């Protein structure tokens, strides 16, 4: 028979994995669902080609150290890794995981959620968040469609490629396009429950400049201890030459939306990141009071730490390390 190709890409993981079917892909690859024979149930698998690029080698070797070393309800793992048997062969990496039903970004696309169904998502955003705050780590890519759900409304966070120890637009928080830190993914975790709220997103800017005005457009004006920061020149001048915009209250921009969610939300996204709400925090905020449970909320037993440096390694010793990587995932 031979190797499976799904769209013009070869996928080279049988005799395991058979009845290949796309179902989504990334800036360097492509995600595949396929039958394990082993296990006999479905499963995700996620081909990477980095290898051209130093910066795609990074986030392939974090992504996998990261992902392993993680164990948690709400976070996706990996099960097993699939690549050829020398190095010099290896020219893709396949990364099997759990399959899902669906994502937030598919989910909001045709159903309207209720109250009890945007705080239980929520919560779980928050929960697997904390386990990843706790280890040190930020995920820096926080959106609907990277967090995957089940028949039973499970949620999972996904797509590890731009984590980093302490991205889409439209959930970018203000300090990233201004001038990186936990912050910034609480931003994201209120960009999405805006999105639940109204099945719209918040600020869908078409440039960096268009995200500025819309943040802007319902915040306000930035004040002066908002904008006493480490921030560029350009972007400085920027904000400073636009005329006055007044705050939009949140309560006028979502009429039907409980109290609790546009008291945390506002908390949530907040212009300043000091002045911003932390993940422990917000869980412990009384929206979330029928979910919040500090003793079925892990955390990471030790922060992460990386052995070296993996921004001044060439991507000659960054294939070497993913190769020693994924060696435990092959035969003998
Ligand atoms: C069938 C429904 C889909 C989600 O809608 N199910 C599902 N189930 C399990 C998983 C692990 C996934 C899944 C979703 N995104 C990804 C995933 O890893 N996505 C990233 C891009 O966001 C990606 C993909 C390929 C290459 C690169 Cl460089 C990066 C995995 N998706």
């Amino acid at each position: 028979a031979g190797p499976e190709m799904v769209r013009g890409q070869v996928f080279d993981v049988g005799p395991r994995y058979t009845n290949l079917s796309y179902i989504g892909e990334g800036a360097y690859g492509m995600v595949c669902s396929a039958y394990d024979n082993v296990n006999k149930v479905r499963v995700a698998i996620k081909k990477i080609s980095p290898f051209e690029h130093q910066t795609y080698c990074q986030r392939t070797l974090r992504e996998i150290k990261i992902l392993l070393r993680f164990r948690h309800e709400n976070i996706i793992g990996i099960n097993d890794i699939i690549r050829a048997p020398t190095i010099e062969q290896m020219k893709d990496v396949y990364i099997v995981q759990d399959l899902m039903e669906t994502d937030l970004y598919k989910l909001l696309k045709t159903q309207h959620l209720s109250n009890d169904h945007i705080c239980y998502f929520l919560y779980q955003i928050l929960r697997g968040l904390k386990y990843i705050h706790s280890a040190n780590v930020l995920h820096r890519d926080l959106k609907p469609s990277n967090l995957l759900l089940n028949t039973t409304c499970d949620l999972k966070i996904c797509d590890f490629g731009l984590a980093r120890v302490a991205a889409t637009r439209w959930y970018r928080a203000p300090e990233i396009m201004l001038n990186y830190t936990k912050s910034i993914d609480i931003w994201s975790v209120g960009c999405i429950l805006a999105e639940m709220l109204s099945n719209r997103p918040i600020f869908p800017g078409k440039h960096y400049l268009d995200q500025l005005n819309h943040i802007l457009g319902i915040l306000g004006s930035p004040s002066q201890e908002d904008l006493n920061c480490i921030i560029n020149l350009k972007a400085r001048n920027y904000l400073l030459s636009l005329p006055h915009k007044n705050k939009v209250p949140w309560n006028r921009l979502f009429p039907n939306a409980d109290s609790k969610a546009l008291d945390l939300l506002d908390k949530m996204l907040t212009f300043n990141p000091h002045k911003r709400i932390e993940v422990e925090q917000a869980l412990a905020h009384p929206y979330l009071e029928q979910y919040y449970d500090p003793s079925d909320e892990p955390i990471a037993e030790a922060p992460f730490k990386f052995d070296m440096e993996l921004d001044d390694l060439p991507k000659e010793k960054l294939k070497e390390l993913i190769f020693e990587e994924t060696a435990r995932f092959q035969p003998g």
